[PDB]
């Protein structure tokens, strides 16, 4: 029986009361998922948070930025809630993010550019939400397999970078009334 992670538990508390996740090792259980790994110090083996899954629990707070104090996690499932405001460039220190799914909630504000910089994004659902500004940081996802961008508020045009992806299957910017599609 390994123990989780100190520094991911207390990042852990953090998140989940900022989400309004409500009430010692909760991994494998309530939307928290944990991978052993060596440790930094010791090297000795402990679990890591690698997924938080929070998807339909009438969530109302926001994206903490302590959320990059989780070096290991590759998921983050946050649809179908009423979650509000930007998604924290903090999020960029989670360079092993694989899945980020914020489908159906009130996010707002805008992607930085540099969100090009999570490389091994293959499941990007921004879908029905309120974001805005260019998707100029889709240029460099090369390993999308799943990108929707459908029902917000993005303008200007998909990247012509897109028409390169080899992974993609499927891709949807429906209701983006000012958004045009990848041209030459
Ligand atoms: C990615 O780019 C964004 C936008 O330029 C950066 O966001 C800034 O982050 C600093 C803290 O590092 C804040 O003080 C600024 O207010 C942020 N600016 C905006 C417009 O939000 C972000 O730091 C960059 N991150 C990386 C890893 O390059
Ligand atoms: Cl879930």
């Amino acid at each position: 029986w390994l123990d989780i992670d100190s520094s991911d538990l207390k990042a852990l508390q953090v998140i989940e009361t900022e989400l309004g996740v409500n009430s010692v090792n909760p991994c494998g259980r309530r939307g928290v998922f944990c991978e052993r790994r060596h440790s930094a110090t010791t090297g000795e083996y402990v679990l890591r948070v690698t997924r938080l899954v929070y998807r339909s629990r009438s969530l109302t707070g926001t994206i903490s930025p302590v959320i990059g104090m989780l070096s290991e996690l590759k998921e983050l499932t946050l649809s179908n809630n009423q979650l509000v405001n930007a998604v924290p460039v903090d999020i960029l220190s989670c360079k092993q993010l694989e899945v980020l799914d914020l489908r159906k909630n009130r996010f707002s504000g805008q992607i930085p550019g540099n969100f090009s910089s999570l490389s091994r994004l293959r499941i990007l659902d921004l879908s029905s939400n309120k974001l805005s500004g260019n998707l100029n940081f889709l240029k460099n996802l090369r390993n999308l397999e799943n990108l929707s961008v459908a029902n917000n508020l993005f303008s200007g045009k998909i990247p012509e970078q897109i028409v390169s992806f080899h992974n993609l299957r499927f891709f949807d910017f429906s209701g983006n009334r000012y958004l045009e599609g990848p041209a030459p």
